[PDB]
């Protein structure tokens, strides 16, 4: 249809954590049918980031996920007009994050407009002390509530010096035009930071994702 | 003290709800020691607001609270340098808002810079359908955790045609300078929209708050 097997990505994020603003821009490319993408991200304002970069990675598009034939693919069907998502992320120690992304399609390139806001991360926590390592494999579960596609999952960040730090994700997905809705299914995400400079002013991020039922 | 019996307020709020941006500005006045204040608010971007105005009213300063002598007043002591707060609000139907306020003093005018972000309010909920009436009297409970003043509250909005719609508030307060921390105590808040135009582009908002303890 409108989905080429190789696509580009352009994005800008504006946001704040505990009231301190920052902005980040990125360019990437991926292969929506393989469910793989990668991108390079640069801090534009509010650098150097005084918090763990990992709370942002999942905010930096479910079109990049491999769907079998037997599962409805809400995300590929929603283009060219696009879709948006809303998301709340509740960390076990009271830290809470809200994000939105408005996704459009210009040529063979996706354009994200992302807003991100986190509050109540304690000063002695693993986020403000940058003591996180990586996200464990994430299983998102998607379902439909009143004509709207929703998902949630309970995820976990690995911690420096052992242990995990949990977080609960609730996301709402909205196509811009009416689209066929899927049945209950899961999506596994592997997300990883392959490289970065010391202060995370520059970051290279990869993700693989695949749906099941 | 730098806190005078009658003071002014200026504010700007920038936010978004379900991904749709807006901005509101306000002017007001109050009496710090009587724990009373009032203000007028005008939507400047994103009007008319497609959601219930009530989810914003508590974002629109604990310096305006009557503290008795036997409770430490963290807020009046934080000036002239000021203080800030961060806050999350979790409504029973999945709607979640975050806000921040940075509060400074200039002459005898408080200046707020407020950020507000709400997500996941369902289309058929009381918020997107503007079915809220008012906040019931709200009892905030403050305590200290690792050298920082926190608070929480279980609040409720009355709904059109009966029933209530519940929300959990969690706030962190941080003075700009080191200031003496209070003990556990409580604050009752009465907040009310005294008047507004048909679509809430103009709002006159009042609050009165009084601190209590054992």
């Amino acid at each position: 249809s409108v989905i080429k097997p190789d696509m580009k990505i352009k994005l800008r994020m504006e946001g704040a954590v505990n009231g301190h603003p920052f902005a980040i821009e990125g360019v990437g490319l991926g292969k929506p049918f393989e469910g793989k993408q990668s991108m390079d991200l640069k801090v534009k304002e509010g650098g150097p980031l005084p918090f763990a970069y990992d709370i942002l990675t999942m905010a930096f598009n479910r079109v990049f996920a491999k769907y079998p034939e037997n599962i409805v693919d809400y995300f590929k069907q929603s283009f060219p007009e696009g879709y948006s998502w809303e998301r709340s992320m509740i960390y076990e120690d009271g830290g809470i994050c809200n994000a939105t992304n408005d996704i459009t399609l210009d040529g063979d390139c996706y354009i994200y407009e992302i807003r991100f806001d986190g509050v109540n991360f304690p000063a002695n926590g693993p986020v403000m002390q940058k003591r996180t390592v990586k996200w464990e494999l994430s299983t998102e579960k998607l379902y439909v509530r009143d004509g709207v596609l929703k998902s949630d999952g309970n995820y976990a960040l690995s911690l420096e010096g052992g242990g995990h730090y949990r977080c609960d994700f609730k996301t709402t997905y909205k196509a811009k035009k009416v689209v066929q809705l899927p049945d209950y299914h899961s999506v596994d995400h592997h997300i990883e930071i392959k490289s970065h400079d010391k202060d995370y002013s520059n970051v290279n991020l990869h993700e693989h994702a695949e749906a099941h039922s």
